[PDB]
C-alpha cells in the first residue's frame, strides 16, 4: 500500500477546524469510543488533547456502533459527536439519526460506500491508499488529529503505538505507513524507543516459561500452552525460566532469539510465523522495567483488562496517569490471560464435535463457553493452533452478555485466503442485510452481530456470500 499522507493529513485539518468551532463556544464534546486498547488509547488521546484546550468532554467507551446506540444519541442535546476507532461501518445509520448533529469519525477501518452530509466529517486514512490494519490505527488517527490541533500532543506518540498495538499492526513483525511517523515522533521526544526482540506478552511482567506458553501469535510447536514444557525447553538451553525476559541481558535475548528460531524450523513451523516471532517492540523510558506500561503489547494488554470488565473508562485514566486506577487495573490481567487459555483449550477439545464447515468458512458457535469479547481471539487462536486450514475463514460465535438471544460473532482469516479474493468486511456487511444484523470490518478481520434464531440461515448465507468473492 501507498498512502497520500499529506492529503490525509489536508482532511485531518478539516476536521480539526471543526471541532475548534464548537469549542470557542463552549460545547461540550460528546466522544464514543471503543472498550479495547485502540479505541481506549484514543479516547485518552481525546481526553488529554481536548484538555489542553480547555473544552470539555463526555465520554463513553462502548462495544460497538449500533441503531441502538444511536438513537440513545439521537435524543442527547450535544451539539458535535466524535467517534474514534468506530464508525466507518455505520455511516448510514450516523446520517439518519445524527443528521442535525455535527460529527466526526477518526477511525481505519473500511469505510461504508456512501455520502455524507457537510457536517459528518470522516477522517480515514483508508479513503487514502491505507492498508486498514498496517498503515495506521484508530489511536493513530486520533493523534494526528491531537497534532494538528495542537504540537504538544506529540507526547502521546507512546500511547497512540499502545493501539496499534492492540490492533496487531505490526503482526507480520514491523511497523508500515504513518505508525513509523508517529514512531519518529516518539523518538525525537525520547518518550519511546523500538527494539528487535521476541514479539511475545510478558516481556515486563511474566515470567520467561509463561511467555513461551502464552504464545499463540505465532505459537510455539510443543511448548504452547504447557508451562511445564517450557519449563523444561528453558532449562535445557540454559535459562532460569523464572527470570523475566526484561531481565535477560541482550546476549542472552540474541541466545534465545536463535535457539527458539531453530526449535521452530526443526518442527516443521512456517516461514511467516518465523519471520515475525523476533520483530519490533516499543518500549517507553515513562514508566519503569517490569511495569506493564514500559511495554506496548503489555499496556495494551493491561487496558483490554480494564474494558473487558466494562471498566474501558479506569483504563481511560491509566493513560492519563492515574496511579490509583493503574493499581486496580493490575489486579485484572491475570485472569484475562487465564480466560484464554481456557478459550484455547475448549477450542481444541470442541472444535471436531461443534464446528459448521462449509465450502468457504468455519462458523463455531460456543453458546456462552467463551466470552462474547474473546470470539474474536478464538477465531485466531482456531487458525493458529491448526484447528483449520489457513485458506478457509473463521467465525466464532457467542451469546452477547445483553443478550441471550443476540450472538456476537468474529470473523477471522489469514492472508492466503484473502490471496483468493475473500473480504471479510464486505461479506458480513451484506450478510448482516438479510438476516436483520449488523457487520463490518477489515477484510482480513470483521465483526458481526445478528440474532440467534438466524444462525442456521447465516451458516448457509456467509457460505455464499464467501464463495462468490473467489477470485
Ligand atoms: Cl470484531
Ligand atoms: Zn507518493
Ligand atoms: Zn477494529
Ligand atoms: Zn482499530
Ligand atoms: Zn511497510
Amino acid at each position: 500500500s501507498h498512502m497520500d499522507k499529506e492529503g490525509f493529513l489536508n482532511k485531518v485539518r478539516e476536521a480539526v477546524d471543526v471541532v475548534k468551532l464548537h469549542i470557542e463556544l463552549g460545547h461540550t464534546i460528546r466522544i464514543i469510543s471503543h472498550r479495547d486498547a485502540d479505541g481506549i488509547t484514543s479516547a485518552a488521546i481525546l481526553a488529554k488533547a481536548l484538555g489542553r484546550e480547555g473544552a470539555s468532554f463526555h465520554i463513553s467507551i462502548v462495544k460497538q456502533v449500533s441503531e441502538d446506540l444511536l438513537r440513545e444519541l439521537k435524543d442527547e442535546d450535544y451539539k458535535i459527536f466524535i467517534f474514534s476507532a468506530l464508525g466507518s461501518g455505520s455511516l448510514s445509520l450516523i446520517k439518519e439519526y445524527l443528521k442535525e448533529k455535527t460529527v466526526i469519525i477518526l477511525d481505519h477501518h473500511p469505510p461504508e460506500n456512501v455520502k455524507l452530509e457537510e457536517k459528518h466529517i470522516l477522517v480515514n486514512p483508508v479513503q487514502f491508499g491505507a492498508n486498514s490494519v498496517r498503515d495506521l490505527s484508530g489511536s493513530g488517527v486520533t493523534y494526528f488529529f491531537a497534532r494538528e490541533l495542537n504540537e504538544k500532543n506529540r507526547d502521546l506518540a507512546y500511547i497512540a503505538i499502545v493501539g496499534a498495538v492492540g490492533d496487531m499492526q505490526e503482526n507480520d513483525g514491523v511497523f508500515h505507513g504513518m505508525n513509523l511517523d508517529i514512531i519518529e515522533d516518539g523518538k525525537s521526544l525520547g518518550i519511546l524507543e523500538v527494539k528487535k526482540e521476541l514479539r511475545l506478552f510478558g516481556r515486563e511482567t511474566r515470567p520467561l516459561y509463561q511467555m513461551l506458553a502464552y504464545a499463540t501469535n505465532p505459537e510455539i510447536p510443543e511448548v504452547t500452552g504447557d508451562e511445564r514444557k517450557a519449563i523444561e525447553w528453558l532449562k535445557n538451553k540454559g535459562f532460569n525460566p523464572e527470570k523475566k525476559y526484561w531481565e535477560l541481558s541482550e546476549e542472552e535475548k540474541k541466545k534465545l532469539h536463535d535457539f527458539l528460531i531453530i526449535h521452530m524450523i526443526k518442527h516443521g513451523a512456517g516461514k511467516e510465523d518465523i519471520d515475525r516471532l523476533i520483530g519490533d517492540v516499543v518500549i517507553s523510558p515513562l514508566y519503569p522495567e517490569g511495569d506493564p506500561r514500559h511495554e506496548a503489547r503489555e499496556f495494551a494488554t493491561l487496558l483490554n483488562a480494564t474494558g473487558r470488565l466494562n471498566l474501558g473508562n479506569l483504563g481511560v485514566a491509566v493513560c492519563l496517569g492515574d496511579e490509583e486506577a493503574f493499581r486496580k487495573a493490575l489486579k485484572m490481567v491475570e485472569d484475562y490471560k487465564r480466560e484464554q487459555i481456557e478459550a484455547r483449550k475448549w477450542l481444541l477439545q470442541n472444535w471436531n464435535s461443534e464446528v459448521w464447515e462449509g465450502d468457504h468458512v468455519y462458523v463455531l458457535y460456543v453458546g456462552k463457553s467463551i466470552r462474547d469479547t474473546l470470539v474474536g481471539i478464538a477465531a485466531s487462536m482456531a487458525i493458529n493452533a491448526g484447528l483449520a486450514d489457513p485458506e478457509k475463514p473463521v467465525i466464532v460465535f457467542a451469546d452477547t452478555d445483553e443478550d441471550p438471544n443476540l450472538l456476537k460473532g468474529s470473523a477471522r482469516t489469514t492472508e492466503r485466503a484473502l490471496a483468493k479474493g475473500y473480504n471479510l468486511g464486505e461479506a458480513l456487511r451484506k450478510a448482516a442485510e438479510l438476516v436483520n444484523g449488523e457487520g463490518g470490518g477489515h477484510a482480513i478481520a470483521a465483526g458481526i452481530r445478528i440474532p440467534r434464531a438466524r444462525l442456521a440461515e447465516f451458516r448457509k448465507l456467509i457460505d455464499k456470500i464467501l464463495g462468490e468473492q473467489v477470485s
